[PDB]
């Protein structure tokens, strides 16, 4: 199996969204990854089971925890995503865990935490980034806050955190001989995510008024231009030599217009700029900036992505069922990662503690 | 040094963005991290470092940092490809004097390809990969989810799951190597998940009309009575169910969840609902709730609120708080960041270690 991850073995109780982030990761970059799922639903459908062996089992049952047990006895890490008190109750808890293997890296996943208030509640990425500020303040000035997908709980503040524990436990386990519990909450890690506002906000250079600072689309050097055909540019001109270049491509005189940062003028900055970008068409833009330092790029819809020329010639894409999917990351000199295996289908769990002999 | 990663030893060539979230989070979990800036502090995000100075064009200046990495593990840069190759710092001037180093590379575009010497910022690399495009209402521009997906989200954590997982592989192989860390391929693993959904027919390219982008009346935020916002995230059928009895609205009278032409209509009908109370009165209805309905705090509101208080997601420093390190570890825990550790010279570093 290819990839800097290669033997490492990880046990995946299966759930909906960072868990099986991160199990896709550690997979994708060569880890062997089994998924116990309930019999009671099942080749599957989710690209994100890639990297995967699936196996059923009823974990209710007394034969299903053995079995999962048996697993978890020949594993580096246990990836489970459930509220607290679920894997105890299961028998499947970390203090059961460490009996059969105390070298377990053992790996829980939630929104609120392990524990206080909030840490039985259902909830889903938008709930855990309300919380903590970050959801506040995404989105225009004069509307309510819109959710950035489910990119910042759920994946970069969920899951990735899950990865750096679980790879930073590891790193732990070559010192000690000894496994851990890894607590990663969406709450906590979405909010180191969001670190440098909180930075910012202590030396007066970010409010929390949300559309009026530099990076959430206030400053107009920073926010997207609807072009002449309704489609729309990035700019992110942010150093005033990027800014000088971006103002000559659009036609536009340094000395006719007001100062980039005072603030005051932004609105008259904004109305010059909308105008400019509103002229032409967003690919007249994307030509005339190419290989440019004027921070411009076309906001491009999925559909397009497989057109661009950056994206092919890295491949940061392939092909797998009527559909584009993203290659691994990040990228190995040496020990590189293979394109992803589509989801295997289902295999018995005595196959698998067999081939682990 | 607390943490997970006590013993590891880290250099850092200052940047913006992703490489000093790295490096942060690598102190943040116990790692010792050297940062060399230029002759020419205040962000926190330089918490959990010893910084020094050096001239990388000069002659001592090279010699010195290369008598660092030598000792060290990992070496962090995120300059435009080239650049450290010309400093005499590139991965293989690094091989020379330890070939068990960790090399990582953090940029935007990656390290060749038509767009590799282009500057940018994280609303280039998201509006390349079709993420830009697909956040924000449907009557209007896309908005830029702050920096949070291509800087961090897509960029630091990636560099990171990178830095380790090379770690991992060199105890097998007793060898380093090069980590490729690109924000427009991390932040297009981080949304697989609408690529996946987009292959089986769930997801489309039209912004505001998906069940996670604020399309969905279910996965949205409402204004209430007094102007202040809450959060609603009730996807399953049995915590929407919840939310509705909340609100004092009859399933019967009103559209089906998911029948989506309807949506407008189910969107008024909670709009109404959340608008004729203020947003504490909800986050009281609904604690202990499965509704999935929270109040959406403003920065300056979070240090009040139960959960955060006593999770200690937060400590307090100079201006204001700060969030503590994540994720959180049994057996060998992080501690409170230390504030940025004042320039020392660079040869005190050297004796420090061996
Ligand atoms: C492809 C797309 C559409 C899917 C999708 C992706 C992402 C999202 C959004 C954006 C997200 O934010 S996902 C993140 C949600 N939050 C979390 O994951 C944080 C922690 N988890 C949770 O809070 C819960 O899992 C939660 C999702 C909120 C609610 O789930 P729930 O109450 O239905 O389940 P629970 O975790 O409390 O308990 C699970 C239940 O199942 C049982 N179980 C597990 N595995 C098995 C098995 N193999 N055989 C038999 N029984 C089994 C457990 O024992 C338990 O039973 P119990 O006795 O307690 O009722 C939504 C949907
Ligand atoms: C707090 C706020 C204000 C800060 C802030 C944070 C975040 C952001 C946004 C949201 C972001 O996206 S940050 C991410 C930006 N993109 C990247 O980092 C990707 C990779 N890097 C780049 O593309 C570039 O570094 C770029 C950011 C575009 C700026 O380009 P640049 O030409 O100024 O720099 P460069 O990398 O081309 O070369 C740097 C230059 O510095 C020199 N250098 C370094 N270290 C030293 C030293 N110790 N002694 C002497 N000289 C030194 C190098 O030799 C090099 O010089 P050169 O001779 O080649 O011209 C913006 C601002």
């Amino acid at each position: 199996m290819a990839g800097p991850l290669s033997g490492l073995r990880v046990v995946e109780l299966a759930g909906i969204g960072p868990g099986p982030h991160a199990a896709m990761i550690l997979g994708d970059l060569g880890a062997d990854v089994v998924r116990i799922d309930r019999p009671s639903s099942v080749i599957s459908r989710d690209a994100m089971l890639r990297n995967r062996r699936i196996v059923t089992a009823d974990l209710k049952s007394d034969q299903g925890l053995e079995l999962a047990l048996k697993l978890i006895a020949k594993a580096d890490v246990l990836i489970e995503g459930y509220r607290p008190g679920v894997t105890e109750r299961l028998g499947l808890g970390p203090e059961e865990c460490a009996k059969v293997n105390d070298r377990l890296i053992y790996a829980r996943m939630t929104g609120w935490g392990q524990t206080g208030p909030r840490s039985q509640q259902a909830g889903h990425d938008i709930n855990y980034i309300s919380l903590n500020g970050i959801l506040h303040a995404i989105g225009r000035g004069d509307e309510r806050p819109v959710p950035p997908l489910n990119l910042v709980g759920d994946f970069g503040g969920g899951s990735m955190f899950l990865l750096v524990g679980i790879l930073a436990a590891l790193w732990e386990r070559q010192s000690s001989g000894k496994g851990q519990v890894v607590d990663a909450a969406m709450v906590d890690g979405s909010s180191v995510l969001i670190q440098m506002m909180w930075a910012m906000r202590a030396t007066g250079m970010w409010t929390d008024t949300r559309g009026a600072n530099m990076l959430d689309g206030g400053a107009p050097y920073y926010d997207t231009y609807e072009c002449a055909d309704g489609r729309y540019v990035a700019v992110g001109a942010i150093e005033p030599q990027f800014y000088a270049a971006m103002l000559a491509g659009l036609g536009l005189d340094a000395a006719e217009l007001p100062p980039q940062n005072d603030r005051a003028r932004w609105p008259e900055l904004r109305a010059l700029l909308t105008e400019a970008f509103a002229s032409h068409d967003r690919d007249h833009w994307g030509a005339v900036f190419a290989n440019s330092d004027a921070c411009v790029t076309p906001v491009l819809a999925f559909g397009e992505v497989h057109n661009e020329p950056h994206i092919i010639e890295r491949n940061t894409f392939y092909e797998a069922n009527g559909g584009w999917q993203p290659m691994p990351a990040p990228r190995f000199s040496r020990t590189a990662s293979s394109q992803p295996r589509p989801p295997a289908a289902t295999i018995d769990i005595e196959a698998v503690l067999t081939d682990w002999d």
